[PDB]
């Protein structure tokens, strides 16, 4: 007539987590948890994974019992070529320019106007802005 | 006539989080669990995974069982070429551009005149802004 | 008779964490925990993983068993060529760019002219502002 | 009739953690616990891991029991070229430039004029402006 | 009738960590933990991990078992080439340049003129700021 108290247990409790940040490449951040038990694992072999948050109870007489390599994992990968990648391109190769080429031969008694005029071209570009009872004047 | 409590317990358990961000690339945030015997997981081989948030009971008698590579796992690849890849391409490639060739042969008493005006061509561009009680002026 | 009290555990149990920053990569932040028993694994093999946060009770009686290799690991990968890569690129090869090549061979008596006006032609790029009740001005 | 008090234990218990910071790359900040039995682990071999918050009780009784090599971490990679990577780039390579390339051969009584204006060409950039109650005048 | 008391431990446990800082990599700051039993471990092995907050509980009774190298670790790598690293760029190959070439060969009574203004090019650039009831004035 014994007796094991509840487990109320938690990997991971922020309470009230107020965070500000730019990029979460790879990472953690705000709370949260990269895998129990996996994640980001491209190449894997588990034998018997087992999660099971209620209570366990074992009762167990082996007698005699041949167990040739039980929960094996042969894990032999040959020439194994894998991605599993992110990519995020944001804002990327983004130009504003102007290019002039001249090429001129035996030019006589000429007159050559370039004007390329560049004004308010871009006034804004990837602003990533969070308002809230904010203003902005641009 | 034992007991065991009840379990109450959560592998991840933020309370409340105000995040502020601009990208989650390959990551957790915000209270976000990236797989539980999962995730990201391009080549796996798993024997016998189980997941049982209930209470577990087992009564187990085994005698005289010959168990020969029980739950095995011969991960055995060969020339494994695979690809799971997110691709995200936001704002790639852009340009604003103004460009002038010139290529002028024993050019004589000529006149060369290349105007480009360019104003407020682009005001704004990706301007990923979100908006509570608040204001913006462009 | 006996009896074991309950187990309220917290791995991370970080209260109001308030933080600003601006990239978080590869690591953890924000009272975050990359993984338990995972995370970024890209090559793993694991026998008999087992989590549960429930209380456990083992009654074993093994007699004459016989266990040849139980729970072995054969970790032999050969040529493992795998990638599991995070990629962020924001605001990368941004160019704003005035470029002017003259050539000119034997040019008699003539007059050149290369006018290229910039102005006001990027005012804002790449703002990343979190704005709660505040007021900016550009 | 004996008993065990209940065990309430955090690996990592930190109380309003407030913290200002810019980059966490490979590291822990802001209470964050980088893996439990995890985290960062290319390539990782384990047998039978266990992770149970709650309370263990275990009576075995083995008796002529032949265990051969159990739990055995076989780990023999040969040749593995694995790559996880988290790359981050942000702002980089960013040019803002004239660039004026002259090449004039035997240029007889000829005016060249190269005039490149550049003003309030970029005002801001990379501008991570966190702002709470508060005012930034540009 | 025997009693242990309970278990109320932090592996770490900071109180209230006001901290102002930059970067943190590979490192540990603002009372966070790296890895337990875990971490940034690119190449492990561990045979039978066990993490258990919970109370433990063991009535062995071993006769006549025989035990043949029980939680063996055989660790042996060959040509183990692999890369788990964490890659932050931010305001690299940041260029504000004019630049100017000149050629000219045999250039007979002409005039050469390259006026390159530069005028509030960048004002700001990079700037991490966090503001809380403050005012910048640039």
């Amino acid at each position: 007539g014994w007796g094991q108290g509840g487990t109320h247990s938690q990997w991971n409790k922020p309470s009230k987590p107020k965070t500000n940040m730019k990029h979460v490449a790879g990472a953690a951040a705000a709370g949260a948890v990269v895998g129990g038990l996996g994640g980001y694992m491209l190449g894997s072999a588990m034998s018997r994974p087992l999660i099971h948050f209620g209570n366990d109870y074992e009762d167990r007489y082996y007698r005699e019992n041949m167990y040739r390599y039980p929960n094996q994992v042969y894990y032999r990968p040959v020439d194994q070529y894998n991605n599993q990648n992110t990519f995020v391109h944001d804002c990327v190769n983004i130009t504003v320019k102007q290019h002039t080429v001249t090429t001129t031969t035996k030019g006589e008694n000429f007159t050559e106007t370039d004007i390329k005029m560049m004004e308010r071209v871009v006034e804004q570009m990837c602003i990533t802005q969070y308002q809230r009872e904010s203003q902005a004047y641009y």
